[PDB]
């Protein structure tokens, strides 16, 4: 389903911090 949308929607959290 569109399950697969929010693995990476928290990532844009952190991933921004590691950048």
């Amino acid at each position: 389903k569109w399950a697969s949308l929010w693995n990476w929607f928290n990532i844009t959290n952190w991933l921004w911090y590691i950048k």
